[PDB]
């Protein structure tokens, strides 16, 4: 009854296209100042009474490299900033020993000819941008000076460097390798695109943040990608390998995202790709999400009006796709294969359209739809409400070779099957 989904055009999201998105013609001011002077740093660290950890990492009054009023590349920072803070240990290889803050009117670029930028773990380095920032053909890694290598993951609360962008910012990362960034701490998950915290946005009224991340590799991250109230962000052609908790984790009222042609695998604790808490009107298509500790693809907490299409979802250790309390979504033409549990699982979600899906050789059911009362759990039902009904329309595709059977739908409000192949 329905026509193919109309999916965005990805042909324009190019390393070559990316490079022509910033104003290089006007330099370019560099200062090294106190972090607590700056909103972009206060906003996640908090008051002055939280500066202790940083005072310990820097062994002194906490400071940052700062870029504003113009354009500054990495090579520019190296020339102007003292060695002890920004050092070229070998041709094209730099160790930064202070965090880098790109202010609101700043424009910061790392192009090729930068072999690798090393963010020092011990000195508490990291990157925040409230302006324009472009990273192409290069490496930005979390670097342990003591180990003399990547800040390999050990435990959730051990700080590692990270990238974070604030409201009103634009960010483009292309053909770039990043590893070992992020840890269990607000705004510090790995690569994080964020609107400001509710109070501050009430004052700055900046637009929601945006940008692209294309053709890059992210490994050992705490979260591969995180975002909060982000608009129209593009994540295309990336590899997320061996990240800790999530591969890609768009969150909290983000919308119009394009998550496409990514290879996301080997996530050690939770899911490959997960959109949570009102991630609406977005597009998850032609990804390979495979071999994650939990599910391949997850739509969570009233994340609605989305399209999940033509994804290769296979060999995840629980479900292929799981929909948690997230109705009015379209799953078209996914190939969901050999996941240890269910092919596609719909919990507490209504008006799910499953068109042309293939679900084969999953450990349990091909498609499993159920309801669950969530009232005596650790769930904030004030913030994330739920209604315990399930209804889906299934059209075409195939359900075959699943361990427990083609489909099971417990206590549905309605299920309609038309033209579905079952073997």
């Amino acid at each position: 009854e329905m026509a193919k989904p109309v999916l965005p055009d990805l042909s324009g999201y190019t390393t070559e296209a990316a490079l022509k998105k910033i104003a290089r013609n006007k330099p370019g001011k560099i200062t090294v100042a106190r972090m607590m002077e700056e909103t972009g740093l206060k906003e996640f660290i908090g008051g002055d009474n939280k500066m202790a950890e940083w005072v310990v990492r820097q062994k002194g009054i906490p400071q940052a490299i700062m870029i504003s009023d113009g354009y500054v590349n990495l090579q520019d920072l190296v020339k102007k900033v003292p060695k002890q803070f920004l050092s070229e240990v070998s041709p094209g290889v730099y160790v930064a020993r202070l965090p880098i803050l790109v202010k609101e009117t700043g424009i910061f670029e790392i192009d090729s000819k930068t072999k690798e930028l090393r963010l020092s773990q011990e000195k508490g380095s990291f990157i925040v941008s409230e302006g324009k920032m472009l990273i192409t053909n290069t490496s930005v890694n979390a670097w342990s000076e003591t180990r003399n290598g990547l800040a390999a993951y050990r435990t959730p609360d051990e700080f590692r460097p990270f990238v974070l962008t604030w409201g009103g910012s634009q960010t483009w990362i292309a053909k770039t390798k990043m590893a070992s960034m992020g840890y269990n701490q607000s705004k510090s998950y790995g690569v994080s695109i964020s609107q400001y915290n509710p109070n501050t946005a009430k004052v700055l009224k900046r637009g929601e943040p945006t940008g692209w991340i294309i053709d890059s590799e992210f490994a050992d991250m705490w979260y591969g990608f995180y975002c909060y109230e982000t608009r129209d962000f593009v994540v295309k052609g990336n590899t997320y390998r061996d990240n800790i908790v999530y591969g890609i984790d768009p969150h909290d009222r983000s919308h119009g995202l394009i998550i496409a042609e990514n290879d996301v695998y080997g996530t050690k604790k939770k899911h490959g790709i997960i959109i949570s808490r009102e991630v609406d009107n977005s597009f998850i298509f032609r990804n390979k999400s495979h071999n994650n500790k939990l599910s391949g693809v997850v739509l969570d907490r009233n994340s609605v009006g989305n399209i999940v299409a033509y994804n290769e979802i296979y060999q995840n250790h629980t479900d292929g796709i799981t929909l948690y309390e997230s109705g009015n979504n379209l799953l078209w033409g996914n190939r969901v294969i050999a996941n240890r549990r269910h092919g596609i699982r719909v919990r507490n979600s209504v008006n799910i359209k499953l068109y042309e899906n293939v679900a084969m050789a999953n450990g349990l059911m091909g498609v499993y739809g159920h309801i669950k009362d969530l009232n005596d759990t650790d769930r904030d039902i004030e913030l994330d409400p739920f209604d315990a009904q399930v209804s889906l329309i299934m059209v075409g595709g195939e359900l075959s070779s699943n361990g427990s059977g083609p489909l099971s739908i417990d206590s549905p409000l309605s299920v309609e099957l038309y033209r579905v192949s079952m073997l």
